[PDB]
């Protein structure tokens, strides 16, 4: 089955050393279509890129792993997101990535599955394509994740986060949120009092992502923990939608998802998150099959 | 006497490794700094800054060339400008553009305050540089205003000569090149032009010409300075080398009088030379060694 991931593509740059950036693809919607294209898994990337430098350099990227591009538009007014990664400085400021619209939208199949996070919510045009796509998805008898990606920083007015998240998980299918941002949403400080503010908030399927502890499987059967491989941080950039393509290949390998297959699935996420932070990079080091398993029974 | 330097300071990365870029020091202003201080001269960069990684790395550099940051307000709200050269722009509210005349540092009698027509693009910095040339000829300072055109930056190219105009009525001396006095009249042959600015209000002009030198207009007269022939490479940088090689020799004494002036223009053109025979662009800015093993040289 098919994967949607609809959402930004940057290029982000890597301090390499204090006199020179490094340049590596990026954006999370990008960085979980590669992740998911790498293993193989047939996906798809809907989004607006500029048609300049790191627009078509981005794209390439795109088709050198493997994505599907018929859905991304280029547009030669635009300015394709660049960013100076620390903490992370916008340089690009409104972002071409939030031009999608619900015209740029791809007919959805029964049992395919779209993707998009808060990032993907921030503005106008780019909000409607998130919200209008995971509806159809749905419709279509497909599937949605909603990955609540909260950069906050770079929205207008924090006063809309709670209302978008709260009818985007209505519209998921599985919601994925880390520990951190639980805390942030509803003003949590461990983040356990509060894990049920997605399910109690319209999801009734949650994963919660935990530092190199590995993840929490919350589904009415109960709470289900997941370790993480032993890691060697170099690079923490990326892990998140590393987890997240992991998550997205291995239930688009089926039509139907249940405890049996979401622990399959959280297993390879955990896994793919350890990996991509052993490098300098969102995408360098994505795995491919035959690198998956040489990692997955190594730990 | 010290050389107050007012404008843009932005990170350039350059391309080289297939996926790598370089952060390269860059920005009129800066540059002009640059050169007045890696020349020996005393120089204070007034200016806004992102607090980021790149306005970081531009204001150490300022350090490590002996420009004085007093006055280089880094903030976390504003985003330093970094450009990827392919010229290109990511950072449009603009950062430096936000410096304001509270920012303005006091002045002091035979002070050198210099500006270009960048500062002068963004409303919100453009009076920091107005502001500042007004208080800095009140304090029995001097002003230098460098024409350096940029229509591409420019929104409302409407507003151009009304500024210019402004800014030689407040300057001292004005630098503008050939092709700028064109852009200015429209003329095709600059010398049609070569008082455009005199009539602005502005009693003496230095004419940046590249190889053929420059033309220095005053009220008595017209001296032409013919610059070094040398090889012509990368001709980048290459202005606000000759402005800073200028404003270093001016602050050399309290009221500069026809030998300084003199002098002061064959400095301009051999910094403004020794920036082209090399590539980059402040990485062709000479030290107080090499400018004289060169002079010394032809
Ligand atoms: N594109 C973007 C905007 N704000 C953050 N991002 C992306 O988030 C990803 C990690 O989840 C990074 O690759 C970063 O570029
Ligand atoms: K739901
Ligand atoms: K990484
Ligand atoms: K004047
Ligand atoms: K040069």
């Amino acid at each position: 089955n098919k994967v949607w991931v609809i959402g930004d593509a940057s290029v982000d740059l890597v301090p390499e050393k204090q006199n020179s950036y490094l340049k590596c693809p990026g954006g999370a919607s990008a960085n979980v279509g590669v992740c998911v294209a790498r293993l193989g898994g047939e996906c798809g990337f809907i989004g607006c890129l500029g048609d300049d430098d790191a627009g078509r350099f981005l794209r390439q990227v795109f088709q050198d792993n493997g994505v599907d591009v018929t859905f991304l538009r280029l547009d030669a007014d635009l300015t394709s997101a660049v960013l100076i990664v620390n903490s992370f400085t916008y340089l690009v400021h409104p972002g071409a990535d939030t031009y999608v619209s619900p015209q740029d939208l791809p007919p959805f199949r029964q049992y395919e599955w779209f993707y998009f996070s808060s990032i993907g919510l921030t503005d106008r045009p780019a909000r409607e394509a998130c919200l209008e796509g995971a509806r159809r998805m749905r419709e279509a008898g497909g599937y949605v994740l909603f990955d609540v990606n909260l950069r906050s920083k770079m929205w207008g007015n924090t006063d809309e986060i709670p209302e978008l998240i709260a009818r985007s998980a209505a519209l998921a299918s599985i919601c994925k949120v880390s520990a951190d941002e639980l805390c942030q949403l509803s003003g949590a400080s461990h983040w356990q009092d509060a894990r049920y503010y997605l399910r109690d908030l319209g999801c009734d399927t949650t994963i919660i992502s935990l530092g190199a502890d590995g993840a929490l499987l919350i589904t009415a059967e109960g709470e289900f923990h997941f370790p993480a491989p032993r890691v060697d941080v170099v690079d923490t950039t990326g892990a998140g939608d590393a987890f997240v393509g992991g998550l997205l290949f291995t239930l688009s390998r089926a039509n139907c998802w249940d405890h049996a297959l979401l622990a399959e699935a959280i297993s390879n996420a955990n896994a793919c998150g350890a990996m991509a932070v052993t490098a300098k990079g969102a995408m360098t080091a994505l795995p491919f099959p035959d690198q998956l398993n040489t990692f997955l029974s190594s730990h």
